């Protein structure tokens, strides 16, 4: 079947409500968790991700990661910029394995560290960790093909960002043009998540979808239990395929 990947900003909105959402999300069918590590600097994050980072400013991040690791048994991927840890890439990857997370996803890996790709994949893989590689429409087709054969768990393909203007092309067509390039499992991630966009990706052959900002929005406007119920809804939609 199809994989439901659920993102949440570590500690958002508060520590107790964050664990409630994660546990509820996993109970309602999340297959993979992505946890957003608040960034040491500003980068390619949109308005609603940034505001989620604002509300957990100064969070003690490692005890919470440890804590949530004890609470749920699904694969957990750390979402953080290779930027914030390239100075210290060794004590980061050891800490990640120390607290028992399954892998990482560096969004800026293929952008700002493309020449370091093969070294960094090698080190991650020889720590037993998963290197989940981020791609997007601006990643050239042959690079996408390259990383599709090395990406662990799945290759991630991000469309519909909250920042900027979306590509005025149907998600069905966008995924049609990468599905045959990706030998891996293909997870399509969304900033804006219309149901039409999600069904377009699944019907175009994506092996799952990743969603996150939709949950941050639903929490702020209707609360954690409402956001948990959205997970149930997305699970049912993926279960139609
Ligand atoms: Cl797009």
């Amino acid at each position: 079947g199809k994989m439901l990947v659920v993102y949440m900003t570590l500690g958002y909105p508060n520590v107790q409500s964050f664990k409630d959402f994660i546990i509820g999300a996993v109970e309602n069918g999340a297959d993979i968790l992505e946890l957003g590590i608040p960034p040491k600097y500003a980068k390619y994050d949109g308005p609603v991700i940034r505001k989620s980072y604002d509300k957990v400013k100064g969070l003690d991040i490692w005890p919470l990661i440890e804590d949530i690791r004890k609470d749920v048994g699904v694969p957990i991927i750390a979402l953080t910029y290779l930027e914030d840890w390239v100075d210290q890439l060794e004590n980061f990857l050891n800490m990640i394995k120390d607290v028992k997370l399954d892998g990482i996803l560096f969004p800026d890996l293929l952008i700002d560290y493309i020449d370091d790709l093969d070294k960094i994949d090698g080190i991650i893989k020889n720590k037993g960790l998963k290197n989940v590689i981020f791609t997007s429409p601006s990643v050239p087709d042959l690079l996408i093909h390259k990383v599709s054969k090395i990406s662990d768990l799945f290759l991630y393909y991000g469309v519909r960002p909250t920042t900027g203007v979306p590509i005025p092309v149907s998600v069905k067509q966008l995924i049609n043009r990468v599905r045959n390039l990706v030998e891996n499992k293909l997870i399509v991630g969304f900033g804006l998540s219309s149901e039409s966009d999600l069904r377009d990706a699944l019907s175009a052959g994506a092996d799952g979808i990743a969603i996150g900002t939709v949950f941050i929005e639903e929490i702020e406007r209707n609360g954690v239990k409402s956001a948990i119920n959205l997970v149930k809804k997305f699970r049912a939609i993926l279960d139609e395929y």
